[PDB]
């Protein structure tokens, strides 16, 4: 039901150049959330993109949903001013009343939350505050308009090793959002174990403890049954500097990690690819440089996970990243 793309305004991909044909959700990323009134605003940079958005991914996919993402990976700091949203109802007033304003003055179909993350058993309850207020919000405002209602989600941590996932209130998720993106990636990044190269976003890691398939099931332990989760799809990987040219499988000794590289950047490399089927995931090497990330073969084994689980479908971080939609493509084929 849900094949997922996040278009992330800063990227460089122009909305008249979105392929909308292997999505059914569009997220337009982000608007940013005004610390001082609590509002859902657009920056002046990306309002006239915004605004026509829907209109133009629209005129290639009619049948096309979008939502206005909310919010972003922006520290500690955005994670500050999303808490302190939640921690007051008339913060949470402002936000609700601001979002949904927003999305229907730009012609959105939906909102969703990005807020990362929430990280204690207060900002857990607040988070089921100010999403039952959204919902009631939401209804409230379809009814008495009579305007289809907009459509509710969240992006999630996807694993224990993003964040503890005991800070989400599992149920109020289930019984006020349409779905949640679950974000199982990010788990093993060059950064954070740059000495061993590693698979970022594995689907089973059985030399540890945390995987997008552990992170799934926490979800579904936690109170939100597979029908409203989506799998994340990551469009980027990371990349490891070798010890050894020729010790260059997974877990192979490196001398230090070398960032992260969008998926299009990957592929330029040529190379050796490599597709392992434990862990589900690519890899790819040329001399010393090695790249851990998905490819055809590991996103095709996502989405083939995703739907024999009965999930709701997937989703991709970003668009953008991807090369002439090859990814993109591939995730919307495997699904059927
Ligand atoms: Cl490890
Ligand atoms: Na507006
Ligand atoms: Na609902
Ligand atoms: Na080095």
């Amino acid at each position: 039901a849900i094949k997922g793309g996040y278009w992330y305004s800063g990227s460089g991909l122009a909305v008249s150049d979105i392929n909308p044909s292997h999505f059914t959700h569009l997220f337009c990323a982000f608007a940013d959330l005004d610390p001082n009134t609590n509002k859902l605003t657009i920056s002046s940079s990306n309002a006239a993109a915004f605004s026509t958005f829907t209109q133009t991914v629209r005129a290639k996919n009619p049948s096309v949903k979008t939502l206005l993402s909310i919010g972003g990976g922006g520290g500690r700091a955005l994670a500050a001013v999303f808490a302190n949203m939640a921690s007051q109802a008339s913060r949470r007033k402002s936000f609700i009343d601001s979002s949904i304003q927003l999305a229907r003055r730009n012609n959105f179909h939906g909102l969703d939350l990005d807020w990362e993350y929430p990280s204690s058993d207060i900002d857990k309850t607040n988070f089921a505050s100010l999403i039952r207020e959204w919902r009631a919000a939401v209804a409230t405002e379809s009814s008495t308009s009579g305007t289809p209602a907009l459509l509710l989600s969240a992006a999630v941590g996807g694993s224990d090793q993003i964040t503890p996932l005991k800070y989400y209130p599992g149920e109020a998720i289930a019984n006020n959002l349409d779905w949640v993106n679950v974000m199982t990636y990010d788990l093993y990044t060059s950064d954070s174990y740059p000495t061993l190269t590693q698979p970022p976003a594995p689907l089973f890691y059985p030399r540890g403890i945390f995987s997008a398939d552990e992170g799934i099931t926490k979800w579904i332990q936690s109170g939100v049954p597979e029908s409203k989760l989506a799998l994340g799809l990551p469009f980027y990987g990371f990349k490891w500097r070798l010890s050894d040219p020729n010790n260059h499988g997974l877990f192979a000794p490196a001398t230090q990690g070398l960032g992260a590289v969008k998926y299009k950047d990957i592929v330029n490399t040529g190379g050796q690819v490599e597709f392992d089927s434990t862990y589900v995931t690519n890899y790819r090497f040329k001399g010393t440089d090695w790249y851990g990330y998905d490819d055809t073969q590991s996103i095709s084994a996502k989405v083939a996970y995703a739907k024999q689980r009965g999930l709701f479908g997937y989703f991709a971080w970003h668009i953008e990243q991807d090369s002439n939609w090859a990814l993109s493509e591939t995730a919307s084929r495997a699904w059927g």
